[PDB]
């Protein structure tokens, strides 16, 4: 399976901790703008109030241990100018005790097709 | 619940090749992501104190790759652009995908040099 295009590390509550350069560039965001704040508040997810609410719901789902995978549109190309379709996933990351300590957000472009 | 925040963090693929590293870890070791991306974590400057520390990180990454959680105190080249040694509480967390395969490893590091040094002053004050 091809490596992600977009990756982000969130805490268990969905706060942004780390994001790769490709995601930062494509949404036109700096890590300092979004670090420590909820992921769904970042520009990728801001097409509308509903895309933000959708993302908030997927994060909360991951926080409680459910793996998420779905197709979503984000402001994710040319510095936040262009919408792309992304195959999106959230992986809860657990410690040995089984506690969710981080979430891993991954994204892979699917716009070229179709 | 809560946990002390990492200071160093990195994402490796299942075989320990470097995918992502935060700015604090890169500047502590004096390296750029581009120097180490796509190559084994154990080759990165942090682990280059000797052939041994290198060899050791390699085995830990292989352990984590098979699904075992790793955690140990170790000294790395992690301050003044990779020139000075610091003690770190080090962990490697295997990350499984929905399908159950290990897809990544998350390397974390908290600097514990201050805590070791205090421990040692106080053990001294204990005899005196
Ligand atoms: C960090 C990150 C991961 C995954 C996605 C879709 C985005 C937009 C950002
Ligand atoms: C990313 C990273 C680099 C170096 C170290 C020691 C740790 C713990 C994490």
């Amino acid at each position: 399976m091809a490596l992600y295009e977009f990756v982000g590390l969130l805490d268990a509550h969905g706060n942004v901790l780390e994001v790769n350069q490709v995601a930062l560039e494509g949404g036109g965001i700096t890590l300092e703008e979004i670090r420590g704040k909820p992921f769904w508040k970042a520009r990728w997810w801001q097409i509308s109030k509903k895309t933000e609410a959708t993302q908030k719901r997927l994060v909360e789902t991951a926080s409680s241990g459910e793996f998420v995978r779905c197709d979503v549109e984000i402001l994710g190309k040319s510095g936040g100018r262009e919408v792309i379709a992304v195959d999106f996933s959230l992986l809860p990351i657990c410690n040995e005790e089984g506690s969710i300590v981080y979430l891993l957000a991954e994204g892979r472009n699917i716009t070229d097709k179709k």
